[PDB]
């Protein structure tokens, strides 16, 4: 996939397989996931939306503890804090475009 595909966020060069390899570890995510790169207002951003396993049905109590967690292994990984959105079993295209760059090349 472009997940492959070095990418720079503020001066940081990150590999998106970093990004996978933390996410897969956890049994309560499902494997598909996007990296979402844009830019807000002045300065750029990195969402991770990463699918819920269907096997995921526990408390927003939970649900929050296992996106801080995440985060946390995100940033020590590659050094930026992304945003983390857990989102529905099935919510992303599985039609593997793994990064969605939306940031002006300029």
């Amino acid at each position: 996939s472009n997940a492959d595909d070095m990418i720079i966020l503020k001066g940081v060069n990150i590999f998106p397989i970093q990004i996978e390899t933390i996410l897969l570890q956890f049994k309560e995510l499902g494997s598909d996931y996007l990296i979402t790169l844009e830019t807000a207002e002045s300065n750029d951003e990195m969402t991770v939306e990463v699918e819920l396993s269907q096997l995921f049905t526990d408390d927003y109590g939970r649900l929050q503890a296992l996106t801080r967690e995440i985060t946390r292994q995100l940033k020590d990984e590659i050094l930026v804090t992304p945003r983390v959105k857990l989102v529905p079993k099935g919510a992303l295209p599985k039609s593997a475009v793994r990064v969605k760059d939306l940031r002006k090349t300029f």
